[PDB]
């Protein structure tokens, strides 16, 4: 009861080019996002910023874990130490290095993600999925 130590609040894919925001709102039911998908052009540079907050002790080790997957079978995996975080009042923001979307016809379709945010004591700060789609336009 109630306010968590670690709460993750938000997934937003940061891209210029796109014409319309691409944020998940973490806080709410992540069951939704499988039936949903983000669409960035093929080729197009993004970064994945993830928004938590740290409210009452220092957590260490903070890290985040991607695996990709295309049409339910297992493509990439990725990690990213995100680091030790204390307690302040603003959300904090991790974002990925500069990637591009794929390009090329071959590439594009579907992928699904499943991102779990961790931490140096394993524990499940949250475990979500969601959905990119790749095509030739916005």
């Amino acid at each position: 009861a109630m306010v968590p130590n670690v709460v993750v609040t938000g997934l937003t894919l940061v891209c210029s080019s796109a014409p319309g925001p691409l944020e998940l709102d973490l806080t709410g039911d992540l069951e939704s996002f499988k039936k949903q998908s983000f669409v960035l052009k093929e080729g197009v540079e993004y970064r994945i910023k993830i928004s938590f907050r740290v409210n009452r002790e220092i957590v260490s080790g903070m890290k985040y874990i991607q695996h990709t997957y295309r049409k339910g079978v297992k493509i990439d995996k990725t990690d990213y130490m995100v680091g030790s975080y204390g307690p302040r009042a603003a959300a904090y923001e991790f974002l990925t290095p500069v990637e591009e979307a794929p390009k090329g016809m071959l590439a594009r379709g579907s992928y699904s993600i499943k991102s779990r945010f961790t931490d140096d004591d394993k524990t499940d700060h949250l475990s979500w999925e969601w959905n990119l789609t790749i095509k030739k336009d916005w």
